[PDB]
DNA sequence: TTTTTTTTTTT
């Protein structure tokens, strides 16, 4: 019953935080300049400055944020007058709650509290509007009177009309009337559970939740989000008994957190170092005894170049890479680790996916009647790394489908009535066998190989990997045994930092191509293109698009070191990686 | 007619257990420390005590056991008071019940009776909820008044709206408050009979069950139950009767049990023997005479290696075994031993599935036009075994659907917008025919075989069964006619303890590789390249998933005796056992 | 009809 207001004011104007520089009221310094009419608070933060008042939003959330949101605009008004007449009202969203539910364990005592659930966001809905008051003019030729029918109280969640007109008593047909009518953002969404909760031998559950005002548009599918908010049964269509009062439950979101500064500086640190580069290879797939040119390329993937853009064209920024090798040769470990630590990546098979799964696929509402596009692995993957294990396995004609979202990064559709043009900018990481499941040395690299050259002048990188029992095989044994019995690589870069590092790096970096660095790609070309002349057969080509990846792959080099330009050196070692390519298969400079 | 409660309470601080320790006690404060709201009895030691009291609750079932949840709640209170304002309800389940009725020969007399069902989990829904108690308020402005509208009775299965309102008497508009319903968690799961229990020529038949409040997510589909409670008829559509007054029925769940002290006594005197594991071997389909090195085999994919998780990768621990034999080698036979012997089984023809139905199928579900996914065959067989006859039947573009889920133990997705990721994690054990039905010693491996390098690879053991008429056919034949006399083997562990055996090995077993091991098993992988890369032309490569069978073979070894470490005996054991499988497929040591 | 993944018969 003790007023909180008071207590939120001088929490907000009086705040010291780790870095001594009063973080809360730059925020709401912040809110008047970019009217966001939205303010982010930490629990941890409340909780220290006064433990009462965190308990209080905890357990009374229903009843003390409308009162505290108040207080706030109230103070907001005093700081600039000029906030009113463009914001009515000011929302405050609660973060870092220690009521955590797994998905799968919520249960009925859950229902009407604050929690928090983290999942994959797979679905949303284009943003609508909700009526929560509404007016109404009773149709009877005695009345012609305006009111607005929820009285002191929002509209429900299910639309309700009034059945006696308050002004003259009398029941009769009522009348909405739009532009009268208080409307706010409505958004639908649907949270999955991470795959790493999901019990033995069971499917992922799924739940719906709700995005409303300034939370719309605040997420894309595959996106990892936290969601605090209070949940609540769902209403479809109450009008119909038709028995079975068994109901499901939703969530309305009240804040979302999508997956600092201390981290901008330790990224810094890092790249002080003068062999960070090597340091950033060696924690590529610890697990993985050897392999390090591949380990480079991998790296090389992860950053990639710098797209261009044009007024008549644009340029692919993409790195792609292609591994061929015997079974057992741990490409798929590589692979699963890419998945990982890359900010943004898709995971897919070669036999466990089809063209329209990949790039896009038109599928028709049952209820409404009509066709519209779906988003493909190559789509949600937009900005990131796509994975395609087992590539060969995939048939001829389906392969063909990503043919175009390779090189041009788009998507055609001309299907059921729809022409459209995705976007499809994401890197593409693929594995396969040769055509007899491992290499054979007395056979030419054309049989070998079982591919189109059309989709292999498309992969910047093309490594070919043979496992031969030499003398290695005692150390590659005591390396795996140390895995097995938990030992541990030291002096490594962990996933997470890493993952940081690779994000930072991609955001903030642009290489420039300097003039020493263009006279030693030049001439690698020419050499390339005449030593490709004397083998004909090779299904390998030296096209101009091998001139293009080594400019891709020499600004991957820099961004690697978060260098502004490319030096001599990058292209030094842009062009060392390609030789190793060439000599893979077969060919000798 | 009398009170049982004081007798109810003095049977449980009163009866005595197995060795006279009060069996029940202590259970009371687990299910108050660990706030389990949910105990349970057993009927035979409820008969052992009062003949009264068990007649009772298995006739009066419906007016005694809210009578003694009273009981019991209250003795739970004042032994511990904190219980109170955390668990407002405490349920008491009843197992055991004589009355075992078959799924096919339930008739109108046996409705509303306490009976039990043994039977298969085959569809579980998602955890939704029911409402018990509603709220309403009428919307009439006058009343503006809110009540809790089934007065001293629970809400029924049909929900059912006042049409008076009881505050003021007159009809009108009634609105549902969310906020002061209650609501209880409700699931729906079918169960189906046996297959043993199927009459000839017919289909099984299949019952609707409802789970409620803790007893939801009590079980996996594919599991086998023994579910308590009452039945009743099925009220679904009720708002046009559209004649037709037959009614379906339903079961709601009272108590469910899946598939134990004493058990543990006689499992661990079992493994004091030290001829145990050739003990073991012995009980492995007992009615095969021979065949000693596949016995072996599938013993040890029964029991499995150990999984190793690690921050960046994971590392496989299941063992995968392929048999090729001419047919009449009793491959079969011995495959469907496995399946009942084997605490979690899927058995599974090649001719008779798909790669859809193998892993993962996408389909489009009928009432909204929306795709999903359902669990395949290996997904359902996770933890499990996975059984795959006639391997050599399927098509090759289809059994390729496979090798993802057989080494990295997930299924990836990418189809019709839906990309996910489901955990497959079970043993795979194979069999099949030669290329040309039966082995043809003039020609060599690699063209009987008929088989790709890569899932040849895949396999951790491979075995070739010849069937060579020769001097030992008298014996074969004696020994058959034997079984078919009737005579049995003795000295057996029979089937319903090894089941148990390798549950609980499977559960609390994880063998450590100790240095002596680690010695033995690399110097031997080392030989093993050797030798195979002197003869680059056989069907098999030793690819370092070999060492890792190696390992996975040895720690299974250790876990059949129970050991916590893995001793150089057991390596021994697993490199002998290897021995035999290079020298199956010619390959000389 | 139409696109899609699936099991199936039959164009
Ligand atoms: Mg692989
Ligand atoms: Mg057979
Ligand atoms: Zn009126
Ligand atoms: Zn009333």
């Amino acid at each position: 019953q003790i007023d909180y207001r008071d207590v939120f004011i001088e929490f907000l104007t009086t705040f010291k935080g780790n870095n001594n520089q009063n973080k809360y009221i730059e925020r709401i310094n912040e809110l008047v300049a970019y009217r966001k009419k939205s303010l982010i608070i930490e629990f941890s933060d409340v909780l220290s400055f006064n433990e009462n008042l965190a308990y209080e939003i905890i357990n009374n959330t229903k009843i003390i944020l409308p009162i505290l949101e108040g207080a706030l605009y109230d103070h907001i008004l005093q700081l600039d007058p000029t906030y009113q007449r463009d914001i009515e009202k000011v929302h405050v969203r609660i973060v870092g709650i220690p009521r955590v539910i797994e998905l799968r364990k919520i249960r009925s005592t859950d229902i009407g509290k604050l929690i928090t659930i983290d999942g994959i966001l797979v679905k949303v809905t284009p943003v609508k509007e909700r009526i929560y008051k509404a007016t109404y003019k009773h149709i009877h030729p005695d009345c012609m009177q305006e009111f607005e029918w929820p009285e002191d109280e929002e509209m429900p969640e299910v639309l309700e009309m009034p059945t006696i007109c308050p002004k003259c008593g009398k029941p009769g047909q009522f009348r909405l009337i739009p532009e009268k009518t208080k409307l706010i953002d409505w958004q639908k969404a649907v949270i999955q559970e991470r795959p790493e909760e999901v019990p033995s031998g069971q499917l992922p559950r799924q739940l719906e939740i709700i995005l409303e005002d300034d939370l719309v548009d605040s997420a894309r599918p595959g996106d990892r989000v936290k969601v605090t908010g209070i949940l609540d049964i769902k209403q479809d269509s109450p009008v119909k008994r038709g028995s079975r009062a068994v109901f499901d439950i939703y969530m309305k979101v009240s804040s979302i957190e999508v997956s600092s500064e201390e981290d901008e500086k330790k990224i810094k640190d890092l790249a002080k170092d003068p062999w960070i580069r090597d340091r950033i290879i060696s924690s590529i797939a610890p697990s993985i005894y050897g392999h390090w040119e591949l380990k480079e390329a991998l790296a090389l993937a992860l950053f990639g170049g710098v797209p261009k853009v044009l007024e008549d064209t644009r340029i692919r920024g993409d790195i792609h890479i292609l591994i061929i090798g015997d079974p057992g040769t741990a490409k798929s470990q590589m692979l699963q680790f890419i998945s990982r630590v890359a900010p943004r990546a898709v995971y897919t098979t070669g036999k466990g996916s089809t063209a329209a799964g990949l790039t896009a696929a038109v599928v028709r509402e049952k209820g409404t009647g009509e066709y519209y596009l779906e988003a493909g692995a190559l789509v949600l993957a937009d900005g990131g790394i796509a994975v395609i294990d087992e590539i060969d396995k995939m048939r001829d004609e389906d392969r063909v489908a990503i043919h175009e979202a390779m090189e041009q990064q788009t998507v055609s559709i001309a299907k059921a009535g729809i022409v459209a043009k995705l976007n499809a900018r994401a890197a593409v990481i693929a594995a396969g066998n040769p055509k007899f499941g491992r290499y054979i040395s007395e056979r030419p690299v054309s049989d070998n190989i079982n591919l189109p050259p059309t989709i292999l002048s498309r992969f910047d990188l093309i490594f070919i990997l043979k496992d031969q029992p030499g003398e290695q095989d005692r150390e590659l044994a005591n390396y795996i045994l140390d895995v097995h019995s938990g030992k541990s690589t030291k002096n490594i870069i962990d996933i997470d930092t890493l993952r940081k590092y690779i994000a930072y790096a991609r955001k903030y970096v642009t290489p420039k191509i300097t003039s020493e660095a263009k006279n030693l790609i030049t001439d690698f070309f020419v050499e390339m293109r005449k030593k490709s002349s004397e083998t004909p057969d090779s299904p390998i080509l030296i096209t101009p698009r091998q001139l293009e990846a080594l400019i891709r792959i020499s600004e991957a080099y820099a961004k690697m070191a978060l260098k502004a330009e490319v030096t001599r050196e990058d292209a030094e070692r842009a062009i060392n990686i390609m030789r190793l390519f060439l000599e893979s298969v077969g060919v000798d400079m």
